[PDB]
């Protein structure tokens, strides 16, 4: 047959050259984008944004201690160990939509509220703990996860989540674009949970 799609070849060629953020279409007023790390790992690094009607340190507490207020799937949670005033081992479970197993998490988080220019950050990465035993389905691997919250406007914040998770056992042809949408919706829910509703 005759149909040259060297086009789809030429895009895949220019993306390989590029090492920064590739933007996406995103619903419900969010900014999505991705990035190939050049890792030797197919998994993309994603970056979602929103403007949220609350000052940074509030938004930070909303992500850090109040996620039952914005995630209907967020089920079992416990601080597993406290390492210092601002770092800990946290363990939660997320329930899954279809008859799948649950995605499970055990993470080192540290957070920071006294950064220059009113900035706050929460950062996470998966670990194992001698006391955090499979609370259900499938251990994920938070390879990267970082919330950057910065002041924009009068008592409002720009919330940005850059992450890269390896849930263990779905298609690479699913984390190609579908995962990004899940990120943009997490960050939209956080926003919604500060709207009189």
């Amino acid at each position: 047959t005759y149909l040259n799609h060297l086009i789809q070849g030429l895009q895949k060629e220019a993306k390989e050259k590029f090492k920064g953020w590739v933007t996406c279409s995103s619903t419900d007023n969010t900014d999505l984008a991705f990035k190939k790390v050049g890792d030797g790992n197919p998994l993309k690094l994603w970056k979602a944004s929103v403007e949220v009607e609350a000052p940074p340190s509030v938004v930070l507490n909303r992500v850090l201690r109040e996620r039952h207020l914005w995630d209907e799937d967020f089920v079992q949670w416990k601080v597993v160990e406290t390492l210092d005033r601002q770092t800990e081992i946290y363990q939660y479970v997320l329930n899954s939509m279809a008859p799948h197993p649950s995605r499970d998490f055990v993470v080192l988080r540290t957070w920071k509220t006294d950064l220059p220019k009113g900035m706050c950050t929460l950062v996470s990465l998966s670990v194992e703990h001698e006391e955090a035993q499979l609370l259900g389905g499938v251990r994920a691997v938070v390879m990267d996860s970082q919330y950057l919250i910065e002041p924009c406007g009068s008592g409002k914040s720009r919330l940005t989540h850059i992450c890269r998770i390896d849930l263990k056992g779905h298609s690479p042809e699913w984390y190609s674009k579908g995962f990004g949408h899940l990120c943009a919706a997490e960050v939209a829910r956080i926003r919604n949970s500060f709207q009189p509703l």
